[PDB]
């Protein structure tokens, strides 16, 4: 799993297709110099600087985003707590009448979204629409062995590599 | 002048083959090779015997990240702990960070260690807006882009009911 | 006449260092090396690979397109998009048959088949007719013209008998030449 | 490419001059943006266009082979019709005694040839010797999944 | 497609629609595509009920009254008399 369309586009929108990696050192090749990108890549250094920039356009050119919808209007919650644990977005919301002596009708809901592995929680935002529709949206990085994948500090370069699922 | 720089310092002087980034294993690169449709092979390589060393998750966070030094943000030294699993939970405006190690049978053998570090958030934060990050160099760092309100933390009426929310 | 060290032809195409015709393994697993039991399976995918070699419709994916348009005829096949093309030469008639299908979508199970018939110029050997398919989708059928010679075709006596099948004379159907 | 497989023919076209990678360099063209070093381990798409580099491959033999034999002399056919269908060369000979009333002694033969898949039928020629021996010969292009292999427009480069 | 003729035949409870497009050129009347769509009928649909419709914009609509699978194999009955002839459901 690699978004290869997004890792190959980032070198291919100019006159040549490898010159973007070539341009931050000059062209002196027997000093270990990437030629091929498919067949020869090397470690991404990629440091008015901006090669690792406008690479994602104004967000190769893609603003991947996980997004989910929740119709809550009928529920009309007094409070919605949304917790992220072990790569699962858990949305707990409570509705109850405030009656001291005897409060009846106390309804709550807890919805567990299975995140696509890779999504860092700092990208996950919740927005409640005027119509009463909860929208949980997150920028996608851009399912490994170690279990703990979420990283990315608003920094999408080299942190992915996961596909749609 | 100030030239003669040629920043070819990122070739990985990690000894075992020209890579060894995070766990010098093959199954590591087997995840970053191509598409997953069974009659599509296994990348079948290992370090030297391969197409070039590509740094294409936490491999760019080996060099530049380190600790990040750090917008809310908190730093946590994890390298010495060296956890097999890290669980980060945000509940009732409290970030709870739980690390775990695990079993290898030897002279030491059956020794477990687990740490729980609790951070009290500023009362603005969407509890889905908090995350951690693990480097190979080993310093966990937790940032949070806080929405705008939520006094008790449990009140998200914004985007439309901004009157009573902010 | 200068500015002659360009680049490109490198197939941007969005997927890996190619997407010449579909991003499949068994596509490139055919042309990698030598066919033994475990003489590897190649194991690239692109971004992770040896070169971006174009070594059979991938060479016709760029330079061909139409074959540009010897007996030679062009056939627009792109809209058809056939999975199989059978070209048959029988009794001096080149018959081009194509078949589609292989997916269950909104249309689904429509089975479409087209039969385009070409009448050969007299003298063309029935073994001498070919077809070629590009990814851009234009089929082109040529045949080397003999000596530009039978009437009914089906008279292959030429390698000894030059008398009745040979040079140019007009008399009472004894021997044709350039038509 | 003969049932199961030609790299000796793709790795000769670069090796008969002073250096062994330089033949890709001279058919082409700044040399660091994206250039060919190795050809085995690193090759790039073949563009390769006196255009002597595409013409050196054939060694001026084609100017710019599969072969089979058939002893037909005993048969003595009035007509031999050779038909290539679905990547199988089928040779049908017919013999008859022109008789209106009674045309007995009518013999026919049908020989089906396997073919190495890749052989384009435009390359397939039939020749009948004076001694009465049919020879069906074809230039080899230089088996895949798509079923329809035959292409070649008398252009051997990258097909086979 | 733009067919000169669309011939629709119903055989063994399968509607087979064969369209043909051909040029009218005696020497060489090339450029002639054909298509054969085979519809699996829901068993019980009698072929008197099956109507063919060709729209001005070129969309063929094959419509049929449902009777309201069987062992005997010959299921098509109805005479435009649908009482007690069915029993098959939607599938």
């Amino acid at each position: 799993r690699v978004p290869f369309s997004l890792l190959r586009d980032p070198f291919r929108d100019w006159y040549p297709h490898s010159r973007l990696f070539d341009q931050f050192g000059l062209p002196r090749l027997p000093e270990e110099w990437s030629q091929w990108l498919g067949g020869s890549s090397w470690p991404g250094y990629v440091r008015a600087p901006a090669y690792s920039r406008a690479l994602s356009r104004q967000l190769r050119h893609t603003a991947d985003r996980w997004r989910v919808s929740l119709d809550v209007n009928h529920f009309a919650p007094d409070e919605l707590t949304v917790k992220t644990k072990d790569g699962v977005v858990e949305i707990t919301g409570k509705h109850e009448e405030r009656q001291d002596e005897h409060g009846y009708i106390s309804r709550c809901f807890t919805r567990k979204y299975t995140l696509p592995p890779g999504v860092d929680p700092t990208q996950v935002s919740s927005s409640l629409s005027p119509e009463g529709t909860l929208t949980v949206e997150a920028p996608m990085p851009k399912q490994s062995n170690e279990i703990t994948i979420p990283v990315t500090f608003e920094s999408r370069a080299q942190l992915g590599e996961t596909a749609a699922k």
